[PDB]
């Protein structure tokens, strides 16, 4: 499904074409991370979900395979998971 156009380090073109259905769940804020990462894993078999603490270094890349589940200190999802 979906398609994703990086505007690069020039006038750099290029796409990935990500695997599955779904890319976001914002029906997912304010569920429990585990709640949440199984529900993204269900819905998504292409993706891997990882429940991560907010504003945890973020690498500089994007993954078609990966939904971070972004969590408070309570384990609350706090912004819609999403491919990246």
């Amino acid at each position: 499904g979906l398609e994703v156009l990086f505007q690069g380090p020039g006038s750099m073109e290029s796409l990935l074409s990500c695997r599955g259905g779904k890319s976001s769940w914002p029906e997912l804020v304010g569920k429990e991370g585990h709640i949440a990462a199984a529900t993204v894993e269900r819905e998504n078999r292409h993706v891997r979900a990882t429940v991560m603490r907010e504003g945890s270094p973020t690498t500089q890349d994007f993954r078609c395979d990966r939904v971070w589940v972004v969590v408070n200190n309570r384990g609350i999802v706090v912004s819609p998971p999403h491919i990246g």
